[PDB]
DNA sequence: CGGCATACG
DNA sequence: CGTAT
DNA sequence: GCCG
């Protein structure tokens, strides 16, 4: 009734299990700061099951035969349902270890190893990074001045109004080329912390060099307030607000044509579907998958996708739309 | 017990 | 090390 | 932490 991997079911991005889901993504995200990345996976794999149900968990019972719950994870369960809360869980959320990782985890350019560094160290607060810059490289600078509006959510109406100012640079980069909104937005989140463009060009080689010729073009428009050949640009870009603007992340991606489909399929997440999904791909059908291509190790052959459907079929899975992979 | 996705900047 | 899904 |  329950697949074990989360490409093998529809995942729509609201549920009915949303605290019990929370609760074991909070164990997980814990686990990442400890850098148990085992122990993470699987909290993430069994909030995801959890999104997949097509009701409320409202017994202890109900979690029999559901793979990835195991003695743990069911009995974070059965606290939430007697209690309404979880001790360990929250025991995480208030820990001074928790809440400084995660504060100094969601700075751009500061990474679990980063933030565990500086917990040693003593540093606790946004403000103690501030008055040591010299040990800030560049790129945490600007996360760290920007904090404050990149974690200000972004709303489907500043998508829109970016992305019609990335395709005039692109359009003057190379007539003809295109871009496709992905990320969570696709998946149809209403809101995010950042907004995941996909470029490519229908003349296959074309689009070969065409990022650093977008890039120069927004930044002499005076758009881009951060950016480090390449294919992948992580930007703050400058977004208009009513008398005023706010700094908001933005990605941009260039495909070849013939690898558009996979890397559309990879930048339209989820993270954990993906994982999933390339996890299926290795280990049950014996192919290599990542955002470039399909490989079969046997034949030495790449498999020519024309959309994500070919994708799905050539890993007999059954097709999800974007807005079931919230995995 | 081994494995846990796979890239690019 | 960081970034991304 | 859980699966095969
Ligand atoms: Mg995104
Ligand atoms: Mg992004
Ligand atoms: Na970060």
């Amino acid at each position: 009734w329950m697949p074990a991997y989360a490409c093998q079911r529809p995942t729509p991005l609201t549920h009915h299990n949303t605290g019990l889901s929370e609760a074991l993504e909070i164990l997980a995200e814990a686990a990442g700061f400890e850098g148990s990345e085992g122990r993470l996976l699987t909290f993430c794999r069994a909030a995801s099951v959890l999104k997949a149900l097509p009701s409320p968990v409202t017994t202890l019972s109900q979690l029999q035969g559901l793979p990835h719950f195991g003695e743990h994870s069911s009995r974070v369960v059965q606290e939430l349902l007697e209690h309404g809360v979880c001790e360990e869980v929250e025991r995480v959320r208030r820990s001074e270890r928790y809440q400084t990782m995660k504060l100094f985890t969601q700075i751009f350019g500061v990474g679990v190893k980063t933030a565990d560094r500086w917990y040693r160290e003593g540093l606790r607060t946004l403000d103690d990074l501030r008055e040591q810059p010299q040990k800030l490289t560049q790129q945490q600078k600007a996360g760290l001045q920007h904090h404050q509006d990149l974690s200000t959510p972004v709303l489907r109406s500043d998508v829109d109004a970016l992305q019609q100012v990335v395709e005039e640079a692109v359009g003057q980069a190379l007539p003809g080329a295109t871009v496709t909104l992905t990320g969570g937005f696709r998946r149809g989140k209403l809101q995010g912390h950042d907004v995941d463009f996909l470029i490519t060009h229908p003349k296959e080689g074309q689009e070969a060099g065409l990022l650093p010729r977008v890039m120069c073009r927004l930044q002499d428009q005076g758009l881009i307030l951060y950016h480090q050949a390449f294919e992948r640009s992580f930007c703050i870009f400058r977004l208009p607000q009513p008398g005023s603007w706010k700094a908001v992340r933005v990605d941009l991606v260039v495909a070849p044509v013939s690898q558009f489909p996979f890397a559309l399929l990879g930048w339209t997440g989820s993270k954990l579907f993906q994982r999933e999904l390339r996890r299926f791909s290795r280990k049950e059908k014996g192919l290599w998958l990542n955002s470039h291509g399909l490989f079969d190790p046997e034949q030495k052959t790449f498999f020519q996708a024309a959309s994500e459907e070919d994708i799905f079929r050539h890993l007999g899975l059954e097709y999800l739309p974007p807005e079931q992979r919230n995995a």
